[PDB]
Order: C-alpha cells, then structure tokens, then sequence
C-alpha cells in the first residue's frame, strides 16, 4: 500500500462494486473497493474508494477514468483524484508532479534530464547547485506532467537515487 495509491471516486449512487471493478481493473493490482454506504439504509452515498498496488496504477486510473460516464442509465460523469490519507478528501495534482532526488555531483542538469526523462514529460528540471565552490550538491528537482509520470519515476529508477515526491517541511 505505497503512498498515493489509493484513489477517490464521486459516483452516482446506482454504481456498484462490480461496475467499478469492472472498469478500473485494467489500470493494475486492485486491493480493496469500497463503496461507502450509510450503515443504518445500507444505501450508497455516492463516494467510493479503490485501492492499487502502485501510486502510477491509480494516478493512470485518475487520468484516464476522471469525467468518463458508468453506465447509460447512471447519467452523469465520475470524478476521480488521489485520495490523501492525512485529515478536502483528494491531493492536488501539483503534490504528485515533482519529485526529489539524490544524483551524483558529476550530474550536470543534462544528464538529469536525460536519466528521468524516460518515465514522462519533463516540464522542469533544476540540480541544486553550491553557491560558494559552484558546485552541484548531490540534489536535483524533476517535474513532470503528469502525476503517473512522476509516480512510474518514483517506483522505476535506481534506489541509489531515493526518488520521492516533493512535500513540504
């Protein structure tokens, strides 16, 4: 259960767990899906939960699944993010596009670019420099387009680099 695998669906009501099953298998491993549903009615509240084996299976299923519609009978369209897991109920997609790692200090801002750029779209891409001796710092900045793109980074790459999504302090 890594971070940023779990997604979070508004859905009409009418939507089971088979239909959601269904049509989010294909992006990945599924773990769990959770239709939440009043405990006293048993009916749906219209919110649902589906959980991955990897952050790039559910960030692909948000891309790909956001806006699309259910069923014919179920009218309008779903929405779907990445449920966060601290106390809104979803990650906004500028938390998951920029990740931090750990690069060699003979790494030039080319040969980042040149090492991430397999996993997405390089939107902007930094090395953290040492203002004194002018040299890099054995850190860099990647961020890419799209969140899955970040995430297949995070979970592809070397483990010498320690890629992880930026956050704050």
């Amino acid at each position: 259960m890594p971070p940023n695998s779990r997604i979070f669906l508004v859905i009409s009501k009418y939507t089971p767990e088979s239909v959601l099953r269904e049509r989010f298998s294909p992006f990945g491993d599924i773990q769990d899906i959770w239709v939440v549903r009043d405990k006293h009615t048993k009916e749906s509240k219209g919110i649902a939960f589906v959980k991955f084996a990897r952050s790039s299976q559910a960030c692909r299923a948000m891309e790909e699944m956001h806006g699309q519609c259910l069923g014919p009978n179920d009218t309008k369209p779903i929405k779907v993010f990445i449920a966060q897991s601290r106390s809104h109920r979803d990650v906004e997609d500028e938390e998951l596009t920029r990740i931090f790692v750990m690069i060699p200090k003979s790494y030039t801002e080319e040969d980042l670019r040149e090492k991430f750029k397999v996993y997405g779209d390089i939107e902007y891409c930094s090395i953290i420099k040492n203002k004194v001796t002018g040299e890099s710092k054995g850190l860099g900045y990647v961020r890419y387009l799209k969140p899955s793109q970040a995430a297949q980074a995070i979970e592809n790459c070397d483990r010498s680099f320690r890629a992880i999504l930026a956050e704050p302090k």
